[PDB]
């Protein structure tokens, strides 16, 4: 029951980090741009359901500067914000701290489930949270349903509703407002849904809004079969978004719908390299010239859904650009080093317009340029295998990323983007269970 089910669990993490990005104002140079080490940790309580039907959890993380170069940058999202809300932000410094980040009752009813209070979402909505190593955090409440029909499927559907976000590196939480920072939003809703047909052919869409603001919406398909015995997943994604607010002033962000269209293929070869090729295309005419998933357009203020993720620095989400992107990721088992993977991964993206208008357009702004970007990635990760400290993980990743361009970082009418970069990341994951 509620006591005898309960559980204890967290973690330890470490990272550090060396950032820098090409100043084409300055010559060129190098200059830092991330330079810090921090840690984390967590504890997490999940209780069981009194009479199956009545649950609590709660759980709190906090964040210890240990480094930081004078020219790093802020924030770096795994310290806290020296800015507690997210509409103060000024971007001045980074600071530790102790942040509640789950704290929710908890409801089951025959086929219905709910959940309130300080939450993550967890159902078929669009609705999300940012991620570092701990989750973002609403003010709210789901709830959602779920059918079995045996071989026929199974159907799942929810409904979320919040009128507060704070993101993993904010220590409190703040409303939501539209691109002025100061006219409401009273809230962000959102309800989906999933079919699995029990053959590999599973379907999930939703809506979503930002009230009075902007329209949201998801749509995926995903299916495997078998090529030698081993399964060959592939994907289609849509996302869009629609606002209104079309009186080209400050909250004027897009012209009619704008959208990201994905298509994902993975397959795992001879039982020892995961291979991944996948591919995105945009459109986002308008004063804001790039695509977002979530329905708020300030930095850290909410989030949306996004299965694409390729962890080369940039978006790739610029108004008309296609991208393709490749990975592999080699297990060394054979190698008799089970536990221990190295990988690569390459995108090229093209064709990626600015803002179709602008109010201040600066010296490099042509709305019929068109530009390209690239980047490649290493990767090495050891997981211990057995003993006490079981399933801690070491991770090390490279990335140098190339704009195509001359422009200088977030100029040009092209707002999302900005310039050549290396980037290096070591994190170290222990996870316990205390009971
Ligand atoms: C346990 O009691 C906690 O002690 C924390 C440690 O003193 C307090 O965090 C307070 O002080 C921390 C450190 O200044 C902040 O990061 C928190 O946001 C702030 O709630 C917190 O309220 C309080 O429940
Ligand atoms: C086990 C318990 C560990 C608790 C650690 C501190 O928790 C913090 O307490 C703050 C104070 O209660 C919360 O601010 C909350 O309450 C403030 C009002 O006092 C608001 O300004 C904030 O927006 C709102 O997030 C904040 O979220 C939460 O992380
Ligand atoms: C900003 O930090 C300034 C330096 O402060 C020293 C950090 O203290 C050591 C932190 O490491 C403790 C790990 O648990
Ligand atoms: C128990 O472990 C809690 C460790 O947390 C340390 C708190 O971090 C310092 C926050 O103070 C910084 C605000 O000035
Ligand atoms: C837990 C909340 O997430 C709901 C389902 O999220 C989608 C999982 O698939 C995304 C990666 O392909
Ligand atoms: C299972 O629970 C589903 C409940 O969904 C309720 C729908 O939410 C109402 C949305 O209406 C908002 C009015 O704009
Ligand atoms: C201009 C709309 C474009 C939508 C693209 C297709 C997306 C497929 O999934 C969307 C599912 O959403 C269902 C719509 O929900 C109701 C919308 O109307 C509500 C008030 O306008
Ligand atoms: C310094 C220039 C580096 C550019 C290298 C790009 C690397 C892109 O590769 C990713 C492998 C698939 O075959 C294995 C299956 O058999
Ligand atoms: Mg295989
Ligand atoms: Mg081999
Ligand atoms: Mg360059």
């Amino acid at each position: 029951g509620f006591i005898d089910d309960s559980t204890l669990t967290g973690g330890i993490y470490y990272w550090q980090r060396e950032r820098d990005r090409k100043d084409v104002t300055d010559g060129d140079k190098y200059k830092t741009n991330l330079s810090h080490s921090t840690w984390n940790a967590n504890l997490d309580f999940q209780s069981g359901y009194a009479a199956d039907m009545f649950g609590l959890d709660i759980a709190a993380f906090t964040a210890i500067e240990m480094a930081e170069n004078g020219d790093s940058s802020h924030p770096n999202e795994i310290a806290f914000s020296k800015s507690n809300k997210a509409y103060d932000e000024d971007w001045s410094g980074d600071k530790s701290g102790i942040s509640l980040y789950k704290a929710a009752a908890k409801f089951k009813y025959g086929p219905v489930w709910a959940r309130a209070g300080y939450i993550q979402p967890t159902g078929q909505t669009l609705l999300a949270p940012h991620w570092s190593f701990m989750p973002g955090t609403y003010q709210g409440a789901e709830a959602g349903a779920n059918f079995d029909y045996g071989d026929a499927g199974a159907l799942s559907f929810s409904y979320m509703w919040t009128n507060e976000y704070k993101a993993p590196w904010h220590l409190e939480m703040d409303e939501f407002y539209q691109n002025d920072k100061t006219t409401k939003v009273d809230y962000l809703h959102s309800f989906g849904a999933k079919y699995d047909f029990k053959n590999n052919f599973v379907l999930e869409a939703a809506f979503g809004q930002a009230e009075g603001y902007i329209d949201q919406y998801f749509a995926k398909a995903s299916y495997k079969f078998d090529i030698a015995g081993s399964p060959l997943t592939t994907s289609y994604q849509f996302y869009g978004t629609r606002d209104k607010v079309d009186d080209r002033s400050v909250n004027d962000l897009y012209d009619g719908t704008a959208w990201l269209q994905a298509l994902t293929f993975g397959y795992r070869a001879a039982d020892v390299v995961d291979l991944r090729l996948e591919g995105t295309w945009v459109k986002a005419d308008g004063q804001q010239g790039y695509f977002l998933q979530r329905m708020t357009p300030t930095y850290a203020s909410s989030n949306g859904r996004l299965d694409i993720w390729w962890d080369n620095r940039s978006d790739f989400n610029a108004n008309g650009e296609k991208a393709v992107f490749f990975g592999a990721m080699y297990d060394l088992k054979n190698w008799n080093l089970p536990g221990f993977a190295i990988g690569a991964s390459y995108v090229y993206a093209w064709d990626a317009k600015p803002a179709t208008w602008q109010s201040n357009p600066d010296a490099y702004y042509d709305k019929n340029r068109t530009i390209e970007e690239s980047a490649y990635s290493l990767d090495a990760v050891y997981t211990i295998q057995d003993g006490r400290a079981k399933g801690t993980m070491f991770k090390l990743h490279f990335t140098e990323y190339d704009n195509h361009s001359d422009i200088p970082s977030w100029g040009g009418g092209y707002g999302n983007i900005f310039q050549d970069e290396r980037d290096v990341k070591f994190m170290v994951i222990a996870p316990f269970t205390i009971f």
